């Protein structure tokens, strides 16, 4: 595609992808910068991270799973390319490689549009679930761990959504015995995520806004009180599938499948 | 000889509070008591909030109705619990065996080493509590053993675990599966091997790591304190090592430790 000039400052290890210092967005202990894909001359995302004091069988983990996501494709999960181990600054830093979005998140979307129309949330969701099924009947069945509203990216306004941030659960993470720093998770919890994130793009609400304090929405989840916002919700069918999605014995909620077979979600 | 100075009174009437304290821990103050029956003295533990549910109360009052009904040698009576409000907050008060002799910290503290004898009749004593605890009906797990919470009678006397309820009153947007907390036999048979090792070793475990963290590394990398090197006696060793194995289903049972050599006689 015509020609280019590198003027970049850093690799990849396997010389695929390019750094530029052009920062575009600092988050948490991330930092993304703008790249290049040598290969396709498309224009990509430079995550680096920061020090999570990896243990080290945790790093075998990653490792494990980036092969799987680096091996994932599909129109409704954003592409990872590669990741490695580096220092940069003074401290060891892990970088990643995937798919730039452009577009923002749905949190931005819902900051600016403000509010949300029927067909919107009813494709766009679809969409997520559409994305969720995929990763979940991967071999294994991946689990996102962490699905929210702002690392669900738009391709357009006018266009589709990708579920992203998508090695970040395992690389952000008296005395007791080794088995109580022990996170169980399930498919399930991925389900109950959903609900939650399905309830905030309906209402334009951030779930349990009216709490205070953690310890206070602890209480009412442990509880199985639902969020002021839930009562909020305009149409019926739509409450339908967000409480099915949240329900408190995750032994009683829907699943992805369900979802997708449900009318709301038909085509 | 039946006098009532007294500030408060159980519901039940059976026992009376005495506004002398006799410590005061993170979020508790224990009193002196009495148990007007039998006429023996008590520890009146109020505790106090811990930003609790209530299903949660009601699984604790179950809890607590179960531990009314124990007896054995190696743990602390358990005798009375309600709700009480003191000063503006809402407060939790139990009853309980008093203890006056201290406990195995306090004991190493003012002894220094233990013998190796005691800590063979001692140790045996601990296992013994914990399978009766283990085999009451439902299983009860304790979850947070450790040395200031296993009390003697007194420095020729034996050993009763304490700090019995406090596993579930003190602790220990996402799904609430999440706040599920995921304990077994093992926890404690864990917990045990530290309370050991401390003795062997008269350190308390990871003396060493000065942040939290540094520790949370070592377990989960599955790394031995350094007290655990300085362990002199081998037959010692090996049982700390078959304690605290990171793999769960590697440690050991109660009954194999009590089947083993070291406790026996």
């Amino acid at each position: 595609e015509e020609e280019a000039e590198m003027k970049a400052v850093a690799t990849s290890p396997s010389g695929r992808f390019l750094k530029f210092d052009i920062e575009l967005g600092r988050g948490a202990f991330k930092t993304v910068y703008k790249g290049l894909d040598t290969e396709t001359w498309v224009e990509v995302a430079w995550c680096e991270l920061q020090d999570r004091k990896l243990t080290k069988a945790e790093q075998q983990r990653f490792k494990e799973e980036a092969e799987m996501l680096k091996g994932l494709q599909h129109p409704n999960i954003v592409r990872f390319y590669d990741s490695w181990e580096s220092i940069l600054k003074g401290k060891k830093c892990i970088v990643l490689v995937t798919e730039l979005m452009t577009s923002g998140t749905l949190k931005t979307y819902l900051k600016r549009f403000k509010v949300m129309k029927p067909k919107v949330l009813r494709s766009w969701c679809r969409q997520i679930l559409k994305g969720l099924q995929f990763l979940h009947t991967r071999t294994p069945p991946i689990i996102h761990r962490d699905l929210k509203c702002n690392n669900i990216f738009i391709t357009g306004p006018t266009g589709s959504v990708k579920i992203g941030d998508l090695g970040l659960a395992t690389l952000m993470r008296a005395f007791m015995a080794p088995e109580m720093y022990e996170e169980h998770f399930d498919e399930s919890v991925d389900v109950y995520a959903f609900g939650m994130c399905m309830l905030e793009m309906a209402t334009s609400e951030y779930p349990y806004s009216e709490c205070q304090n953690a310890a206070q929405i602890y209480r009412k989840v442990t509880s199985g009180i639902k969020p002021a916002s839930f009562n909020k919700v305009t149409d019926p069918e739509v409450k339908e599938i967000i409480e099915g999605c949240i329900r408190q014995n995750k032994s009683e909620r829907l699943s992805i499948r369900d979802l997708l077979n449900h009318a709301f979600f038909a085509e």
